[PDB]
């Protein structure tokens, strides 16, 4: 049964990990989550998402393809690195490799770039061009990548050791001193280099930051990681408690200020969407707050943020002429963009280990369940969730130390 009062000893500590779908009374568990990833990291161009890339018929490496019907398949750091995770956590070292490969060849731009904000962050949308050729449209970061990229990496340090290809423990230091000297204001990671007082609720995930404290050698370096944490709790604590109510109705935002007030509207050109949108980037948060609460212990406020936010959902869904909530919500109001696809399900499943509402757990839990794996033009960001989540479900995900 669902195990309503979640610890607040977290499994990072107590090395105790929950199996959501063995609570909700799953069977065939782990064979799902094996294909789930072999049909995500095999030559089926169904629910593939990762492809090898070669150059004059020479193998290089391999990607995550952002499949893209509106405008052009591209290639994204954050997907790039959430398969890393997923290879890593289930111990598939050829895969990881090729695409660490590809980010660290192709991704990365170089540290001596003629714009300081630039150097030695990775280039967050590349494409192959008319001749098959790797090219980056915009060098600019999208610092959810560059924090999955260090976690993964330590990880792979952890469990595989740094003599083969790649000596994981430096690539991962070296992406930490990355994501504090370019992606940071204030302890709190950016949205942009270019923007202050701006930061995006999803990018937060409190226990990545515990876990870089623990793995970095001195000490210095392992009090800023440690304070990161705790500021990056407070923001989303924040954040929670200004949307709760009226006028937010309970959903966190797209975008936020440093003191978690959403943004409101557009604030600078480029801007995909308005701030106070719960759209594609808000619905990980409460995803975000579920991996927090199971790897460093349930408190009061993650599940406050996701009973209300799931409570939300669930009243949404009965206001709405589908029998659906909506991928789009916008001061409490959904905006015409589609019913809930896989991705957003599996966030709101992984939300479900900070829930304290076995019926909410019930419905939320077997709507994820009962999905076949994402296929089709808008499997990158579907899938990739379907993935993650897969992990998080089935105890899979899990920390890694490495030894000092």
């Amino acid at each position: 049964a669902f195990n309503n009062n979640p610890s607040s000893v977290g499994a990072y500590s107590s090395g105790t990990y929950r199996n959501l779908a063995q609570e909700m009374g799953k069977t065939n568990i782990q064979q799902k989550v094996n294909s789930t990833f072999d049909n995500m990291f095999g030559y089926n161009n169904t629910q593939q998402l990762y492809y090898p890339y070669t150059e004059n018929g020479v193998y290089k490496a391999h990607y995550i393809k952002a499949i893209n019907p509106d405008e052009g398949d591209d290639i994204r750091t954050e997907g790039q690195s959430w398969g890393m995770t997923a290879a890593v956590m289930l111990n598939k070292q050829e895969e990881f490799d090729n695409l660490w490969r590809f980010a660290k060849a192709y991704q990365k731009n170089p540290d001596n770039h003629p714009d300081a904000k630039k150097q030695g962050v990775y280039a967050w949308k590349l494409k192959l061009n008319q001749n098959g050729f790797v090219y980056k449209v915009d060098e600019g970061p999208a610092p959810n990548g560059e924090e999955y990229f260090a976690f993964a990496l330590l990880n792979a340090s952890a469990r595989w050791g740094n003599s083969g290809e790649f000596n994981y423990y430096n690539d991962a230091i070296t992406m930490l001193n990355t994501i504090k000297n370019k992606l940071m204001e204030n302890q709190i990671i950016r949205f942009s280099p270019y923007i202050d007082n701006l930061t995006d609720p999803s990018y937060h995930i409190p226990a990545f930051y515990d876990y870089f404290a623990n793995n970095v050698t001195n000490q210095a370096d392992k009090n800023y990681w440690r304070q990161v944490a705790t500021k990056s709790r407070t923001l989303l604590k924040n954040h929670f408690t200004k949307v709760s109510g009226s006028p937010h109705w309970n959903l966190p935002t797209f975008l936020s200020r440093l003191d978690g007030s959403p943004v409101i509207g557009y604030i600078f050109n480029g801007q995909a969407n308005p701030g106070q949108w719960y759209e594609f980037d808000a619905w990980r948060v409460i995803m975000n707050v579920g991996l927090d609460a199971h790897l460093m212990g349930a408190q009061a406020w993650h599940k406050s943020a996701v009973n209300k936010a799931l409570g939300f959902l669930s009243y949404a869904k009965t206001n709405n002429s589908k029998n659906c909530y909506e991928q789009v919500y916008s001061y409490g109001g959904a905006q015409n963009r589609g019913c809930a696809g896989e991705g957003q399900k599996a966030a709101n499943a992984v939300a479900l280990l900070a829930s304290t509402n076995a019926g909410q757990a019930n419905e939320f839990f077997n709507e994820f369940w009962s999905l076949s794996q994402p296929t089709g033009d808008y499997r990158y960001y579907n899938g990739s969730l379907y993935m993650l989540a897969m992990l998080h479900v089935s105890g899979n995900f899990k920390f890694y130390n490495n030894t000092f």
